[PDB]
């Protein structure tokens, strides 16, 4: 008998509350792919919540689908095209590759390319696996002082890098980041090693803001049920000022208020969490004083310079993960996210390496 | 006995309701100040609603308040420290003078200083008189070849410079303009002017529109009682695409929401009408396609610009005036504004010179 | 016997001096190219260059080399995986076409990609021939109300909307523009239609300036032999005031220091013109007055905006094409060119259309 | 008798190699200034400059002048209208104070008005002495942990972050910072304060660069004979790849041609540091991968920002300071100056408390 073959199993959805781990066949690279062994994967609450309802507005998981899109990884094979990755480089993987040269590519923003591919979003399969396949110019080598799992965080970084790059952040800022969860955090990382002075974060949980405070926040503030201008009068009242650029990422309409009333004129409040498709806001009292109101749809051009902040010391990820499980056990990882306990849980999917 | 003395008769709201013609005392122009001798002002539709509600939102006439701030007149004296200008200078005035040099001025938005000077804004009196001081620094100097009215239209204009500014308009954009009043139609013309490829513009009235379409309008939307999302719809369909930019200029929710369904997905959406202080809208369905939402009060910088696109002809804001008036005749002026009929109604302060 | 085939007669450059025509292989488009009949081709002064010096700088023509790279055409096949481009379409097409998503790509300056492909620079091949293939991705599709010469011409109009956008040129903008040739007058009607005042036109004949006159000019200056500080007086003289954008269209090291010169401070220089290796000027001049010196390589993202200047009638390029042959004809096309009288001189390369 | 009145003695250079330390009258504030009692004030070259040469380019010392502009003091007594600062406050100067509201200062670059007044450029008197006036818009009240030595390395300091601005610094970038000199040590510390990833510094001196190691410097180069093409391989060899941003604080044309040719394609090279008239460069290496050369005058709107890093300790300044003298032994601390060893040295003009 010939050699066992090498198996893929993966973590798959195939409905609300039915999560699979499966076997898939192992995939061929074209000549612009690479194959890659997959390393680490951190989970996503979006992840989690195809599993829980299956869908995601109107995205919805019509067919099985492989879950994971924070990863990290090991090139196995590449592509005839391929030049500038080889079998054996340790690959940080951006999930979103366009899959043509529209105008949001040309003009920089691929991110907004509406036929863009995207990992685990349906009906794109993810890479919670052993072998996956991804457009070569969308793996980027990781130096050899940047782990797996930092390689792996450069995914939700990559969304606070974007979020303060289109609310301005710079030097001597002070910013207000409303949530503290993973998401809240990484931008709360990113805004100081931009520069800022300052930085506030608010969350109903004191434990995330103690968090929060251990990896940076200058300040912190627990919300129970203040209304929007009282929590804009606590900012300013924390900062002496109030601050020049704030960023959403909770998505409720509450704190989205608040964000308009807190932001300095002239400033700018970011919106990265998803909330209703309707919202009633002080759109008046926004545009009178020209505080800007921007959304942020994942991210652009973000990972050469997310990789050079870890390879250079800049910025420390490693906090954020809280749990790291084997491919093997994602259903008690899923279900240790769901307890709300902890923060960034890594999933590894390469036996002959489980470290981080 | 001596001279008959200069009089200083204004146009003054008492309270709501209550517009009066009375003698104010001759102003001294400090030593950066020049005393105008006032010629044209054009009426806002913000003078007539403080004259109708004594108030919007929370300025209000505590106190008698002359009214007018879209004006040009001729320097009578100027200030000690005054080097720029000299009697006889044909002038067209900003009426927005910083009284501090503060960070917003500091850094070039002097717009947003909070204790800024405004005409006619409680409880800063208007121009509407015959004789007027201001800062020195925000009278200018206009061409031989512009004239007093268009010195006046400079005002509003400016509101659309600074509209189409903020939302980056550009050579070859499709651009949608919600509103046909002065505001809308000051913004098409700069929308042309600065490359423009299509400007569409909706108006509840076909009048309205039928003005648009005389100064530059290529496509235009009557609104009688469609959705927001048929609106947007329609707007796509007239230009084959989605506008890259849209400028809303009427306040109201239905169209906001409108633009937000209409604008192109990494475009911009620039708020300039005055609404409820509250609004509902579909906040995720601009924030997730990038859709930025930018207010604007006012403007900045905009006064040598449009002093040199009117003195290159490089835009004609004639059309926009469809009566004048002279000052004593204030009153049937503004009952003619309420009227509906017509578009920008001039007053004529100088009585050697009711030529435009 | 079988039906004759098609040809695919190329204007072909040997060596210095060594012009021929000579039929080529039918290309065969990959999944991502469309084959096309070509029709116009504007004569560029580097094909002409390539032709008497068989090399521009370090790129040598080391194997015989196709010419041509301002043009237009009709899709004559599309490769499979082609959906936005049908047999029969006709489109302009934009030279430059990245090989690779490298990060240049990625960021939206896909100009600057080091691997990319260009018609008619050493070693890649140009388009003026009977059929031609190119990625998809580059072939825009031109309105019915575009001709093909306009579709041409969308090439040298590409360098004056990058140009203007790399100055910063805008609304009310004076802007000074040195040199009359076909690039710097693509730029005066690209810095007129994005709303500059005043343009003022240098060169050193008095014919080129008359025919930047007939287009738009507001002012002209003839060079002799004045200082660059005394050509920076003149147009200070002329326009009451400096420029706040140079754009320096001769290569010329006198005119570039006189740009230095004459830009108002905290303005901006776009270099254009291709000069020696090494060049003195006043840096010091420019820099301590905050004169930004910009460069500019070819274009990027303007094939869209130009297509809508042209469709809308923003802009007349019309007037630029003094002479028209057939592909035929092309030696003496070029030697047209080389006698300096004239500007555009268009090559049509199908005979079956052989109109504008 | 009546009481001792106080003293103003004062540094002032009367022509070439002529400083004297002399008594000037105590200056009255008008309504819109402090009257600041000095006490730190930091040695700038060029307050050295106009003692050694009478001039720095034409402007030279053609009466008396008063040395000193990186200051901080204690507010003595305000004008009438001055509210924001108090008797006994702790203030920063910032040197350039507008006499103009002109448009460079409406638009946000008020260090571009051609009549600002700035300390200690001829014709205006600095503030090396014991009592000094200023407008008071640019007195920056010092938090109680911030320093006067700190607030003194504000104007420095400032020259760095209009720089890194000016270059378009920002997270993950690679920067070139060519010289070691305080000015090229502020800009380093402000780079790695922006979120540079990687910083390399050259200099003649391995001394200065051994400095510069100590507070941040990832990696430095002595430059001794090798050409302008080897540092800009040596540096790019150094860094693995190009940097996107190089920072010239020498005024060395051969150190400003290795910048031309080390920075990446679509980057910028910041010109900071003074050179000749004429400077002979390789302008066409930079234009044409469109590597911008922008230019700096001191700084705009950099007091505030500065404040906050310090006060959030965000930024190190103290290790800058080598030496400290009471104004008395100005001249032992310009000697010293001379003498080239050491890097800041501090003027202490209050006799009431010589501490930092
Ligand atoms: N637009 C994008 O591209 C993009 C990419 C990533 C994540 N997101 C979204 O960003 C959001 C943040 O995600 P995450 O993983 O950090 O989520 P999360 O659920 O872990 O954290 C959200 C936090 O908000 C806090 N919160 C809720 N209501 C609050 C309020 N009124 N005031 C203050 N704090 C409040 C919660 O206690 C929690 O800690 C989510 O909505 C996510 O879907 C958007
Ligand atoms: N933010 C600022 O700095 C600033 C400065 C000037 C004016 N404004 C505001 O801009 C707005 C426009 O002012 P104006 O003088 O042109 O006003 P206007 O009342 O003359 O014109 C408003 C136009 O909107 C049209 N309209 C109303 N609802 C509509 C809808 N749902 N769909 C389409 N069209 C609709 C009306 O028929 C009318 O022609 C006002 O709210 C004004 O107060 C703001
Ligand atoms: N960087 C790029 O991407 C790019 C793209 C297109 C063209 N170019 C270059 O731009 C330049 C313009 O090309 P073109 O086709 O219009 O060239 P051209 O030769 O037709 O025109 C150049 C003009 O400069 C004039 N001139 C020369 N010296 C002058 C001086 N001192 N003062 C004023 N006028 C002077 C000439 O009389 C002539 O009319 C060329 O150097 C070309 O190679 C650069
Ligand atoms: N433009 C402005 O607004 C502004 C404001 C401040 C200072 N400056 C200028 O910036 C420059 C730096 O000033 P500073 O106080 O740090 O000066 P400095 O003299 O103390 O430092 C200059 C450094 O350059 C080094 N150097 C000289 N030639 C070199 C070369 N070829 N390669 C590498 N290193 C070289 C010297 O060894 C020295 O350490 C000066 O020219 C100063 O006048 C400009
Ligand atoms: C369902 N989606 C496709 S969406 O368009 O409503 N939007 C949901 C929120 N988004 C999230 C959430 C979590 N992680 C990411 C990217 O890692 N994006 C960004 C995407
Ligand atoms: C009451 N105002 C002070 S305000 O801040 O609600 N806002 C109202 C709308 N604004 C208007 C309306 C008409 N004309 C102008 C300026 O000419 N501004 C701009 C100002
Ligand atoms: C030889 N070249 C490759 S180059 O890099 O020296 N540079 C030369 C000048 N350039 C020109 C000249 C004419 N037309 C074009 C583009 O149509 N580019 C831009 C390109
Ligand atoms: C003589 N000057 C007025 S100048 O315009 O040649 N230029 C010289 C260099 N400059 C310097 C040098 C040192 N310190 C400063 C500001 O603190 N500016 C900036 C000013
Ligand atoms: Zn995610
Ligand atoms: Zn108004
Ligand atoms: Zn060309
Ligand atoms: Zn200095």
């Amino acid at each position: 008998a010939a050699a066992a073959k090498p198996n893929n199993l993966s973590l798959v959805v195939h409905g609300p509350g039915d999560l699979r781990l499966e076997n898939y066949p192992i995939p061929e690279p074209g000549p612009n792919e690479v194959l890659l062994r997959m390393h680490s994967v951190g989970i996503c609450g979006s992840d989690v919540h195809y599993w829980e309802y299956g869908r995601i507005g109107n995205f919805i998981v019509k067919k099985p689908m492989v879950l994971g899109h924070e990863a990290s990884g090991t090139v196995e094979k590449v592509g005839s095209s391929v030049k500038h990755l080889k079998p054996g480089d340790r690959v940080a993987i951006e999930p979103g590759a366009p899959r043509e040269n529209d105008e949001f590519c040309k003009m920089g923003r691929y991110n907004l390319s509406p036929s863009i591919f995207f990992c685990a979003t349906p009906p794109d399969d993810g890479n919670l696996c052993r072998f996956y396949k991804h457009n070569a110019a969308f793996c980027y080598k990781l130096p050899d002082n940047v782990t797996f799992e930092e390689g792996a965080l450069i995914e939700p970084l990559s969304v606070g890098i974007h979020a303060c790059r289109r609310g301005g952040v710079t030097l001597g800022h002070k910013v207000l980041v409303c949530g503290a969860g993973p998401i809240g955090m990484v931008t709360l990382l990113v805004a100081k090693a931009m520069g800022a002075a300052q930085v506030v974060v608010t969350d109903l949980s004191a434990t995330r803001l103690s968090k929060a405070k251990e990896i940076g926040a200058d300040l912190v503030l627990q919300i129970s049920k203040e209304s929007p201008q009282e929590i804009a009068r606590k900012v300013e009242g924390q900062l002496g000022c109030k601050p020049e650029v704030t960023i959403e990422c909770t998505g409720a309409e509450a704190s989205i208020q608040a964000g308009i009333y807190a932001t300095r004129s002239g400033g700018t409040l970011v919106l990265v969490g998803l909330g209703s498709e309707m919202t009633t806001v002080p759109l008046l009292h926004a545009a009178i004083r020209e505080v800007d109101i921007k959304g942020v749809f994942r991210y652009c051009n973000t990972w050469p310079v997310a990789i050079s902040m870890l390879a250079s010391k800049s910025v420390n990820v490693k906090p954020l993960v809280t749990h790291r499980f084997p491919l093997e056990k994602a259903l008690e990882a899923f279900e240790t996210f769901k307890k709300g306990l902890g923060l960034k849980i890594m999933l590894k999917c390469d036996p002959s390496d489980q470290n981080p």
